[PDB]
């Protein structure tokens, strides 16, 4: 029925699949450039802190500023932004400056995300258009090529970064962080994320759960070449969850009227700055479910290794679209480093749980729980658990038993053996000892002979 054209942008229909179909159901038209007033912030190592405005109409405000031509550019959009983090952007950046030259340019559009959500999620048209035409400007006037850029969209701007890849051959990367689900999620190539957007795209979700009646604002559905799914993608520790409603007030929660808890929609971006600076700390494991993972049936990584989620993901080798999943920390720090561990049990037929703690030349782990029932020598158990850290080469291990009941004969038990795997290392360790222990008293093992 209806269109509208913008100035070097092309022109916007309200028709299928942009509206009038089941998940789009209105017919809107995107909100023109002047009332969106997206701007081009950019941020150089030389000028971390203050941004240079880069104008659309003026592509010489390119050469005036501190855009270096033989660097990577990485271009950062926001979605939903909370009341109490309004800096995550710019402190992306800084995390940025710390390992690499880099342009930041920090997409602002927020008068155009300031509508109701139906509005704001079909204002993402013009501002992926927009952030396009900046790719070509730098393509056509300063022969630089959109194969050192990078796009990185978090809740509904990754689907902005979507638009403008559709539009831009040969875009590099585009990290979605938390795609949305309202009026994205099962629509269209054309109307979301989706791999052919750019030549690598990678997405991590941390808020999948259904809208209703969950609340979760992020999707399940896989948008990217590499798809992360941290603590199994729906609720992320640390993080309080939604009230279960049957009724979301989505252009509420989007104004910010109505209450919402953000932080597991939020989280997409901290493990992202946090993988900046541990680009080890994030390894993620191809698997079939997050159920499948906690079953210990997706470990250790395949013949050419785990990707990591976030920043490295682009270092990723053995690439059509693969699920991967991996634990992360309550809080920062959010690295976890899985290990795999088998305890062959000796000494006597006792009932407890038995721990582990690894012990290599970076340092040692805390002890973690492998098994709780009855005890019995010659068994065999074994579990996967994530550690706060890499211990390096394994020296040695450390065995302990303990329960809550009241034992009259002091039993002991040991262990004979105790296997060790890391995640990423092909080398399994073997660890042995003759002795047993008393409850709740550590047992080291030393290699095997
Ligand atoms: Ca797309
Ligand atoms: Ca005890
Ligand atoms: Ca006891
Ligand atoms: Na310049
Ligand atoms: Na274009
Ligand atoms: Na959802």
């Amino acid at each position: 029925m209806k269109e509208v054209c913008y100035e070097d942008l092309g022109c916007f229909s309200d028709t299928e699949p942009w509206g009038g179909t089941a998940i789009r159901p209105l017919k809107i038209l995107p909100w023109s450039p002047e009332k969106i007033g997206t701007r081009f912030l950019l941020y150089t190592n030389e000028n971390p802190n203050n941004f240079q405005i880069l104008l659309l109409s003026d592509p010489s405000t390119i050469e005036a500023s501190n855009f270096q031509m033989d660097r990577k550019t990485r271009f950062i959009i926001h979605g939903f932004i909370d009341k109490g983090d309004e800096s995550w952007v710019t402190d992306m950046c800084k995390k940025l400056f710390e390992v690499e030259e880099v342009n930041c340019i920090c997409v602002d559009w927020k008068k155009g995300s300031q509508a109701t959500y139906t509005q704001a999620a079909n204002n993402v048209r013009v501002v992926g258009a927009q952030v396009a035409q900046m790719l070509d400007i730098l393509l056509t006037e300063y022969s630089y090529p959109p194969s050192k850029v990078h796009l990185i969209g978090h809740s509904l701007g990754a689907h902005v970064a979507g638009e403008a890849g559709s539009k831009t051959p040969g875009l590099s990367r585009i990290t979605g962080l938390d795609p949305v689900e309202a009026s994205f999620e099962s629509t269209p190539e054309e109307v979301r994320l989706d791999p052919s957007d750019a030549d690598f795209v990678d997405v991590i979700h941390t808020d999948a759960a259904p809208l209703i009646p969950f609340l979760g604002f992020g999707t399940n559905q896989q948008m990217g070449h590499l798809d992360f799914f941290p603590n199994g993608g729906e609720s992320m520790p640390g993080c309080k969850k939604n009230a279960l409603s049957q009724i979301v007030d989505l252009d509420g929660i989007w104004a910010g009227t109505r209450d919402f808890v953000a932080c597991n929609h939020l989280r997409s971006y901290k493990y992202y700055l946090e993988s900046i600076l541990n680009p080890d700390g994030f390894a993620a494991y191809p698997c079939t479910s997050y159920k499948s993972f906690e079953s210990d049936k997706c470990f250790p990584c395949p013949d050419q290794g785990c990707p990591q989620m976030g920043h490295y993901a682009d270092k990723f080798a053995g690439r059509e679209q693969q699920k991967f999943f991996l634990n992360t920390g309550e809080a920062s720090n959010f690295a976890r480093w899985r290990y795999g561990v088998s305890i062959t049990l000796s000494g006597r037929t006792a009932t407890g749980q038995i721990k582990v703690a690894l012990f290599g030349n970076k340092g040692n782990t805390h002890q973690y729980s492998i098994f709780r029932g009855i005890l019995k020598p010659g068994s065999t158990h074994s579990y996967e658990f994530d550690a706060k850290l890499d211990v390096g080469t394994i020296d040695k291990v450390k065995f302990l038993w303990n329960n809550n009941v009241i034992n009259p004969t002091l039993p002991k038990v040991g262990a004979t053996k105790i296997t060790v795997q890391k995640g990423e290392e092909k080398t399994v360790y073997n660890f042995c000892s003759e002795d047993t222990v008393r409850e709740d008293t550590l047992l080291t093992l030393t290699p095997c002979p």
